[PDB]
């Protein structure tokens, strides 16, 4: 037939060009405005088509229809036209083949709508001269309208939307259409320009508010070259069919030759390596061989819905349908897992789904049918509300709080009021760039340049940022307000090959020719880290600074089947047909993980620990069980949540939070003791704690949200604190009672020394990659010429030496004095996690053990009798218990908000008759915390105010440095945020790295790898504005403080 089947875009394949056609597919958007309905100029490359933009470029304002006296034709912007036929006795007529659109009569044209959307479209005006129709306008079901205006000799002239918006088409005297220009409230603005070769085929396409591209054409009228017009091109040559061989852009990027046969389609680089299609005769692909191997396939059914899917292991997604609605009611799981859903019968809107555990939630639908919120399985109504124009005005949950809109006569959305009253206000240039917002009393605002790009930042603190874009809208260059330059490079692709510091030290980046994947970096030193890439893209070897390997291999579908590292470590993965990991092997053994039909984890079990959970309708853990301990959370209201921890010589903790209705911890209750009530301002900062005749604190923020002030006592000495800041946002000064202590920093918001009193307690400096060595001075001085070994790994540090193991860790540290006789600390890790798995002193061993999470679980000396034990609570610790000789010392209960310490309970127990009794069982005791930004316990009072234990004296990067005050047993044993101090070796244990503080450096290489950062050993920049709660990836603690151009 004389046709082609329409394809949905998401049902196509493509390389470099549609693999089952050989067709160029080019589709770009030029402007975009509008707020209730969407004004839109988009143009597509249908070689054979004509339009505005003239021959082979047709556009959404040239939409037609025809129709040959009992069929209809919609010619759309995609390759291929809507057939429907539509007989005098029908109003409506819908095609199997695209059962979204419906056709129906109007008053003079006829009317097309989508299904899931609520805009039609109205083909109602005759062209006078099959039958044409022009198309004359979108209309809304709230009767919103975007206008299509045509002066005499059926030109395009403007187009008006109801809102405001207004467009002016102008042509020259050939008619081909040169400007479109923006004509509203007196407004004159061009929109785009275009530029015509001599032939008439469009040369250029210049857009304010996108791109600014070029084409050439062959001698067949078939585009042979399109570019940016600075650095990125892309040429094609063709087949004597029309159907494109080969393709290569600049820089080599995505080289591609393919070679055509009746059904199949095999695609190849330069490299040889070929992947494979096969297509039915509707165009649909039906089987695709990637160049390792592996096919997957798919299965139609006769209307082309697809009804079952293949992975290259077996894995088989199933599906069922509503014989003609093309609406979908069972999805069948490859693990089993059934889904169902039913509809309407009027119309074939979605009425109820059903999971497989059998909780149904059935949608709601307002009049004009669009939605209106639904109902929870547990039969909790959500509902919507909207305005005449169809703009939601108002949201409510079952619990009654509401979250409330109002808009601008131009439909603009000018305010915010949320579920706790709290109010934010926006402004808007006449055309409609966000101007202005007021969020606290803090007002921000910005200007934009000529692309209607971000060109300056006006902060609350009156300190202008200055912005800097290309013509493609990449940000080259950042100032920061203290002047200070962050610069970065872009290549081929708008990919960044170089960037910049502030200190101006350069990074370097490499990437793949054929999927432009990051392969190499290369430091400031030139040192240089590596990915090597299979075939399939896979990476299958990576290679460190430092030169450590880890290799890795793949199975048919692409899970990860193997890691084998540098010490010769295999480790095996097992998965479900859900790609879940469902076994670990290891050297030390096997993992097992199960599961429920819905991904709930249920157990793993382990080599040496087994934990189980249970889950409580809207999942919500309920149960755990840990090794030493449970937790039972309770849940007795939507804003409650009460937990107890059974631990065993039995024990019991109970806690209560209340929230705030916008998620905010604004009461705790600890089972004994008075409540404690924390304040909140409008931007949910916390102000403030107090019980009520008791312990009260007080803070107070700036307007970039910064803490400027701490007091706390009994306040009918506590803690007295102030804080100074630059105007890029670093501290420069901290003082308590009146000892001041400064900072000074370099372009990069390093510390460069410590001033505490105009003597210089401490200084730095830095080397050119970052890392926080070189000659420095806190409690010894370190020199800078032996400090590392080839890769940022610790050499000297003062009189110890160390040795690296062949994977990355640090195995030995020796006391070279050469007075004294050798002194070796020993370290042995396993594979599993690069645990440390023991430590052997200047004598007495040290054992520790994991959970199947990560987080450790014990840490036991037999020699001495000590053991200490953990129960987690998530992220942060619960209970700690320790003991000596079979009893117990101490116990700790702790509560937390965040990552930081909010409360303490504490039992001391002893014997005193020194018989086999546990005697002395003491009270329970509480303390309340003040904490530093960072996450480092300051202060700790009583209920009744007084303060019983105070923070010594510290270095910049840990070091402590003055002596214990009273009280020493009351110390936490907290450091920075998510890390544990360990006195028998002076290392703070962040969940999975360990912090070395007199090196400022971790012992092991990075878990992740480039993705935690481009520093592998480093701990962070600086300690005093920076956070690393896991060990795997620094991040601010206060925002408005990051770095804006990236890092």
């Amino acid at each position: 037939e004389g046709a082609k089947r329409y394809r949905e875009a998401t049902k196509k394949f493509f390389t470099g060009i549609d693999v089952t056609t050989g067709q160029l597919f080019d589709q770009r958007t030029d402007i975009t405005l509008g707020q209730t309905l969407p004004l839109v100029f988009l143009r597509s490359w249908v070689p054979e088509e004509q339009g505005l933009l003239g021959p082979g470029w047709t556009d959404s304002f040239s939409e037609c229809a025809l129709a040959t006296g009992d069929r209809v034709e919609i010619r759309t912007t995609e390759g291929a036209s809507l057939y429907f036929a539509l007989p005098a006795a029908y109003t409506h007529s819908v095609n199997p083949d695209h059962p979204d659109f419906t056709l129906s009569r109007g008053e003079q044209g006829y009317i097309l709508r989508h299904r899931d959307s609520p805009v039609s479209k109205y083909f109602t005006l005759p062209h006078p001269s099959p039958r044409r129709w022009l198309l004359t306008e979108h209309r809304d079901v709230y009767d919103n309208r975007l206008r299509f205006i045509y002066n005499k000799h059926c030109q395009l002239t403007q187009v008006l939307h109801s809102d405001g918006p207004e467009l002016t088409l102008l042509y020259n005297l050939r008619g081909q259409l040169t400007e479109i220009r923006r004509t509203d409230e007196r407004l004159q603005e061009v929109m785009a320009r275009y530029h015509y070769h001599d032939n008439g085929r469009l040369a250029e396409a210049d857009s304010t508010q996108n791109f600014h591209l070029y084409y050439e054409y062959n001698a067949q009228g078939l585009i042979s070259r399109w570019s940016d017009g600075d650095q990125t091109w892309v040429d094609y040559r063709y087949d004597k069919q029309g159907r494109c061989t080969d393709s290569v852009g600049a820089g080599g990027f995505y080289p591609v030759h393919l070679d055509y046969a009746p059904g199949i389609t095999r695609s190849t680089t330069p490299q040889g390596h070929t992947t494979t299609g096969h297509y039915n005769d509707q165009q649909l692909i039906t089987e695709i061989h990637t160049p390792c191997g592996g096919v997957t396939r798919y299965e139609y059914d006769r209307w082309g819905n697809l009804v079952r899917q293949i992975l290259p292991e077996g894995e088989t997604l199933t599906l069922t349908y509503l014989a003609d609605t093309g609406r979908v009611t069972s999805l069948t799981e490859a693990t089993g897992a059934v889904w169902q859903y039913s509809y309407e019968a009027d119309s074939l809107q979605l009425t109820g789904m059903t999971d497989p555990l059998q909780r149904t939630w059935l949608p709601q639908y307002d009049e004009q049918g669009q939605p209106a919120g639904f109902i929870a399985p547990d039969g909790r109504k959500t509902t919507l509300t909207r305005n005449a124009f169809g703009l939601v005005t108002s949201e409510t949950d079952p619990d009654g709080n509401s979250r409330t809109q109002e808009y601008d006569k131009h439909q603009r959305l000018v305010r915010v009021l949320d579920e706790e009253n709290r109010t934010v206000s926006l402004g808007y240039d006449s055309q409609d760039r966000l101007r202005s917002l007021t969020a606290a009393g803090a007002l921000w605002r910005w200007r934009y340049d000529r692309h209607h790009r971000v060109a300056v930042s006006d902060r609350p603190d009156n300190q202008l940022e200055h912005f800097t874009h290309d013509r493609h809208g990449n940000l080259t260059c950042w100032t920061d307000a203290r002047g200070v330059k962050w610069q970065v490079e872009y290549g081929p692709f708008d990919l960044p090959v170089a960037r910049r510091d502030g200190e101006g030290h350069r990074w370097q980046y490499r990437y793949d020719a054929d999927t432009l994947q990051l392969t190499q970096v290369i430091n400031p030193q030139g040192e240089t880290y590596s990915y090597t890439l299979d075939a399939d893209g896979r990476v299958i070897t990576e290679q460190d600074y430092a030169g450590t390997q880890w290799h890795y291999r793949y199975d048919r579908s692409g899970n990860c089947i193997e890691k084998r590292d540098g010490e010769e470590n295999v480790t095996r993965y097992d998965y479900d047909a859900a790609r879940r990991l469902t076994t670990l092997h290891t050297p030390e053994g096997p993992t097992r993980y199960h599961y429920d039909s819905v991904g709930r984890l249920l157990t793993v079990d382990s080599p040496d620990s087994t934990l189980h959970f249970e889950y409580d309708g809207q999942d919500r853990i309920v149960r755990e069980i840990q090794p030493h301990g449970e937790i039972q959370r309770h849940y007795p209201d939507n804003r409650t949540a009460e937990r107890q921890l059974l631990t065993g010589h039995p024990g019991r903790w109970q806690s209560r939070r209340e929230v705030n209705r916008v998620g905010e911890l604004i009461t705790l209750t600890l089972a004994g003791q008075a409540p404690l009530t924390i304040e909140r301002d409008d931007a949910g900062r916390d102000t403030g704690r107090y019980v009520d005749g008791g312990f009260i604190l007080r803070q107070q923020y700036s307007l970039m949200g910064q803490l400027t002030a701490q007091r706390a006592g009994r306040n009918p000495a506590g803690v007295a604190r102030r804080y100074e800041y630059d105007t890029a946002l670093n501290l420069t000064a901290a003082s308590d009672d009146g000892q001041q202590v400064n900072y000074l920093l370099n372009g990069n918001g390093q510390v460069i020394s410590v001033g505490e009193g105009r003597t210089l307690r401490e200084h730095y400096q830095y080397d050119e990659t970052g890392y926080p060595s070189r000659r420095f001075d806190g409690v010894q001085e370190i020199m800078g010429e032996t400090l590392y070994q080839e890769g940022h790994r610790l050499n000297w540090v003062g009189s110890h030496r160390f040795v690296y193991d062949r994977a990355g860790r640090m195995q030995e540290k020796q006391f070279l004095a050469e007075g004294c006789r050798l002194a070796l600390t020993k370290y042995r890790w396993n594979s599993q996690n690069q645990l440390t798995g023991l430590i052997t002193p200047d004598g007495i061993p040290w054992e520790y053990r994991y959970d199947a999470f990560g987080r450790r679980t014990e840490k036991r000396c037999i020699q001495s009798g000590k053991l200490t034990t953990y129960l987690w609570d998530g992220n942060v610790p619960a209970e700690i218990r320790e003991y000596q000789h079979g009893r117990l010392k101490m116990i700790r209960h702790l509560v937390f908000d965040g990552w930081e310490l909010v409360a303490q309970q504490t039992q001391a127990f002893t014997l005193n008759l020194d018989n086999r009794v546990e005697l002395m069982a003491g009270e329970v005791q509480t303390q309340y915390a003040v904490s530093a930004p960072t996450g480092e316990p300051l202060a700790l009072f009583d209920p009744a105010g007084k303060r019983v234990w105070r923070r010594p004296k510290q270095s910049l990067y840990g070091l402590r440095l003055g002596g214990y005050g009273e009280n020493p047993q009351l110390d936490p044993g907290l450091r920075f945020a998510g890390q544990l101090f360990d006195e028998e070796s002076g290392l703070f244990y962040n969940r999975f790295r360990y912090y070395l503080p007199e090196a400022t450096c971790y012992l092991s290489p990075d878990p992740t790898g480039l993705w935690g950062g481009e520093n592998t050993y480093r701990y962070v920049q600086n300690p005093t504005k920076f956070i690393n709660p896991l060990g795997l990836a620094g991040e601010n603690v206060f925002i408005h403080a990051t770095n804006k151009a990236g890092f």
